């Protein structure tokens, strides 16, 4: 049997479980960059304000089209330099390289474009390369240079400790990412960098470097997205929300019961978690190394839903008590394989429903697990409380009643690159969801024994009526009784057998 637990169709999904969405209006906590009054279905949103307003300070994104974006000639407008550079024709890779370097002269010998030249000549066919520079690259420049006219409102930086949302259009995002592709964002490339050292990289320069055989598949995935939005302008909105909690459960005395579980070894979070809160196994610098090296769960999601990539422009590094909730992004590509075997399969027509704010019903939460430098560290109670607290922040929607919350679609969070133990992390998530009072759909990603063990454990704890606080205390018991006074890196018994034994006595 390929799944276990509650049947998947008894789990709450959006937009069916949701409360009627109230009128979309700006707020001290909500930035909205489009004309709400003119917002209609299938209609490309209008910007608000109508004409470019500029801020060049330490609270908002520094835009390439700002008058204060200067370069040494006397002080010259780098924006005029960007327009000059890109309005040239592209016949070969060198002409895009030389164009991008005109306004990034400091990095003229730190930036390699080997992956791009190979993609242009070797990987793509002639009719594919010809279509790239005669249609796709020109149409990318048009939307990039229209940034002033499309992004009229300053975009606020989502800093540590801020509970704030920014609601933006897909066309606006299209423009920003087009600018990112051409590496136009100022003050965002420094290594010794001061101001944006706590933000992820935004400019795409590293997408052209290296001799990795997966660089072309990243380009294909992004050029699939760019080709799409260029041809037919997208009409949706995307909300990015930074959540930062101060009051977490007192886990040891939490009387809340466990909730329902559906767990399967077939399918994926994105493929089979439609209308559910889909977890992104993030880096605290959101997006990971999507714009560079790195091609695992987060990056892949960031590439097939590239409108997530723009979050890197305004999202400060996540502290332990924080997550980034992105609602509205569209999936543009399909893929095969994973990491070194990842490949772009084809375009994907997203058939998701949209809400009263014209966002696609796709909620993604970025929560960073801890990167454990050795296996035994994660069982230390403070590391357990941290991961619980991170997941709990990822799942909790205060302001929404629990019966109006979808299930969470998640998986082996923290247990790939970050060396976590899936059984420990599964239980952590199940406990987090229970505190947040939501159901869990778990994808073990091809692992059947893990599915059985997770189900059996959930069932055992449910039928003995043990609450969050009792299970938490068992985890603290596991460390003290079997991990603390431990001879070699491994203890004499694993977590699950310990729980079974300790509860049965
Ligand atoms: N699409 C999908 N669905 C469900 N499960 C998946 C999927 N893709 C991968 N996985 C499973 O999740 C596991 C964890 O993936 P990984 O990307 O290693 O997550 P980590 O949290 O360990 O890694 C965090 C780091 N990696 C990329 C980020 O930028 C972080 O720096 C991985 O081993 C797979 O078993």
């Amino acid at each position: 049997k390929k799944w276990l637990g509650t049947p998947i169709e008894e789990m709450r999904k959006m937009p069916r479980c949701g409360i009627h969405l109230p009128s979309l209006r700006p707020s001290a906590s909500h930035t909205v960059t489009v004309r709400v009054d003119l917002l209609r279905a299938g209609e490309v949103p209008k910007p608000f304000p109508t004409h470019y307003k500029d801020l060049w300070d330490n609270k908002h994104v520094k835009m390439p089209c700002s008058e204060q974006n200067l370069y040494p000639v006397t002080a010259g407008s780098r924006w005029e330099l960007i327009q000059t550079a890109l309005l040239n024709k592209f016949t070969r890779p060198q002409n895009l390289k030389d164009a991008i370097l005109k306004y990034n002269v400091a990095y003229s010998k730190k930036w390699d474009f080997t992956a791009l030249v190979d993609f242009w000549d070797k990987v793509l066919e002639e009719a594919e390369a010809q279509h790239l520079y005669q249609s796709i690259l020109p149409d990318m420049v048009k939307i990039a240079l229209c940034l002033p006219n499309i992004c009229t409102q300053p975009i606020p930086l989502l800093k540590q400790k801020m509970n704030h949302s920014v609601t933006m259009s897909q066309e606006q995002i299209a423009s920003l990412l087009a600018n990112a592709f051409f590496c136009t964002f100022p003050r965002r490339n420094a290594k010794m960098k001061s101001e944006y050292s706590s933000y992820p990289d935004i400019n795409f320069n590293r997408l052209f470097e290296g001799r990795s055989s997966r660089k072309p598949e990243k380009l294909k995935t992004l050029f699939c997205y760019f080709r799409r939005v260029t041809e037919k302008k997208p009409t949706g909105l995307v909300t990015f929300t930074r959540q930062s909690l101060e009051d977490f459960p007192e886990w040891e005395r939490c009387e809340k019961p466990l909730t329902r579980l559906h767990v399967t070894y077939e399918g994926t979070i994105e493929g089979n978690g439609r209308g559910m809160l889909q977890v992104d196994f993030a880096n605290r610098f959101v997006g990971g190394g999507v714009t560079g090296a790195g091609l695992v769960q987060e990056e892949i999601r960031f590439l097939i839903n590239p409108e997530l990539i723009v979050s890197r422009l305004f999202t400060e590094v996540l502290d332990h008590n924080e997550c980034l909730i992105i609602t509205g992004t569209e999936q543009y590509s399909e893929y095969t394989g994973y990491a070194e075997t990842y490949r772009w399969a084809r375009s994907h027509e997203d058939g998701s429903e949209k809400d009263d704010w014209q966002r696609r019903c796709t909620e993604i939460v970025a929560i960073d697990a801890l990167h454990f430098r050795r296996y035994l560290d994660q069982f230390v109670p403070e590391k357990v409380r941290r991961e619980l607290n991170k997941a709990y922040c990822g799942f909790l929607r205060p302001g929404v009643p629990s019966e109006n919350l979808s299930a969470v679609a998640t998986g082996n969070w923290g247990c790939g690159a970050f060396g976590g133990d899936a059984r420990l992390k599964a239980l952590i998530q199940i406990l987090a969801a229970a505190a947040a009072e939501r159901d869990v759909v778990y994808f073990t990603f091809g692992d059947s024994e893990l599915m059985r063990d997770i189900y059996s454990m959930h069932t055992f704890l449910t039928e003995r009526k043990l609450d969050v606080g009792k299970v938490y205390k068992l985890l603290l018991r596991y460390y003290n009784e079997e991990c603390r006074n431990c001879s070699t890196p491994g203890p004499d018994i694993k977590l699950y057998p310990f729980i079974y034994h300790a509860v049965e006595s």
